[PDB]
């Protein structure tokens, strides 16, 4: 598996399409978000792909390494924290992100995980106190969606 | 992997929860669908886990052997031909299947594809045409899902 996709979508307007496709040893991941508010909001690809419960059923962010939370370019991350995307005042959040550590095969593959867009920024692992190393204080979980293979 | 769950979800009031589990060597799927109408429904498993336009974007019947479409106990069938789920009178489809050729890690993975229920019987790859040793005349896709991985 190269290629990837994601439809998000929650309780409210939130809504989106994610790309993934393997570039070398990287992901490259596109798509837009829309019926955000303003400002940025965390991305993270959660444990597991299940919706049973709506986005609360997809446990915490993916971390096989045991990591603690971080942003993309830390190297004490979960595998899951691709940081923050953002939305301009129409509530649009263009996703354009390059990460070496997602993948969509082997050990940390993502395919059957959860791409999930919160309702705060992600304060990512730099917030003084121990909430914001687990999760970065997102906060509550907008639009979500399993991540599955695509042509 | 050892589990996975699909919510399948349509345009209409098709909707349900499969299980899957790897229990020995095979992968037994459980579950129920509810909002179909009474009878046969064919229920097999699409290539890729693309929700992008609705079931549409689910390709065809995952088949990496190459074969015709036939029922879950041929020889020659797809790997995602799990056959017909049945809808008592007040259309509820207990999922009870056993099946040999879908796997939940490996090139038979059903992580990350979608579960596709139609609005037809699946004629089992015998109905005479071509439609089907294609799709077993299933029709239309009532609800689907990607499978993702479960806890
Ligand atoms: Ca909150
Ligand atoms: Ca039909
Ligand atoms: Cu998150
Ligand atoms: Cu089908
Ligand atoms: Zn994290
Ligand atoms: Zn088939």
């Amino acid at each position: 598996a190269t290629k990837a996709v994601c439809v998000l979508k929650g309780d409210g307007p939130v809504q989106g399409t994610i790309h993934f496709e393997a570039k070398g040893d990287t992901v490259v991941v596109t798509g837009s978000i829309t019926g955000l508010t303003e400002g940025d909001h965390g991305f993270h690809v959660h444990q597991f792909g299940d919706n049973t419960q709506g986005c609360t059923s997809a446990g915490p962010h993916f971390n096989p390494l045991s990591k603690k939370h971080g942003g993309p370019k830390d190297e004490e991350r979960h595998v899951g924290d691709l940081g923050n995307v953002t939305a301009d005042k129409n509530g649009v959040a263009i996703v354009d992100i390059v990460d070496p550590l997602i993948s969509l095969s082997g050990e940390y593959s993502i395919i059957g995980r959860t791409m999930v867009v919160h309702e705060k920024p992600d304060d990512l692992g730099r917030g003084g106190n121990e909430e914001s190393t687990k999760t970065g204080n997102a906060g509550s979980r907008l639009a979500c969606g399993v991540i599955g293979i695509a042509k």
